C-alpha cells in the first residue's frame, strides 16, 4: 500500500537532492509541502554564504514514481534599506 506518509519521505528527499545537484555547496531543509492530487508543490529554503533562496520543488505522481515538473525559485528585486549609512 504506497503510504501517503511515506509519499513525502520520498518526494522531499527528491526535492532537496535536486537542489542539492543545483547547488551542492548549500545545505536544504524543508519549508512547506502542498499535496494538490498528482502534483505536491514543496518549498524548502537552501541556505549559503550570504544566501538564502526559498525554492518550490513541484513534482507529479507518474504510476508510483514521483518526477520534477518544475524547481522554482523566489523571484529577486531591488528593495528598501531600512539601515542607512
Amino acid at each position: 500500500m504506497p503510504s501517503e506518509e511515506e509519499e513525502k519521505r520520498q518526494v522531499k528527499q527528491v526535492a532537496k537532492e535536486k537542489l542539492l545537484e543545483q547547488s551542492p555547496n548549500s545545505k536544504v531543509q524543508v519549508r512547506r509541502v502542498q499535496k494538490q492530487g498528482n502534483t505536491i508543490r514543496v518549498e524548502l529554503e537552501l541556505r549559503t554564504n550570504g544566501k538564502k533562496e526559498n525554492y518550490t520543488v513541484e513534482v507529479e505522481r507518474q504510476g508510483n514514481t514521483w518526477t520534477v515538473k518544475r524547481i522554482t525559485r523566489t523571484v529577486g528585486s531591488l528593495e528598501h534599506h531600512h539601515h542607512h549609512h
